[PDB]
């Protein structure tokens, strides 16, 4: 559950298109997913790397 994590998280949000994180989790991607906590472990990677890039 690390790094490689990362490739389900977004071979799943690829299937899906670009949903389920792109807005979702990322309304509140600034307040630190503030928006999320039951599930802002495995999409925070993948939220941390929407504001990194």
């Amino acid at each position: 559950a690390s790094r490689r994590l990362l490739a389900s998280l977004l071979r799943q949000s690829a299937q899906r298109g670009g949903g389920l994180i792109s807005r979702s989790l990322g309304n509140s991607i600034p307040k630190s997913a503030s928006r999320a906590s039951s599930r802002a472990s495995p999409k925070g990677f993948l939220l941390n790397r929407a504001v990194q890039y």
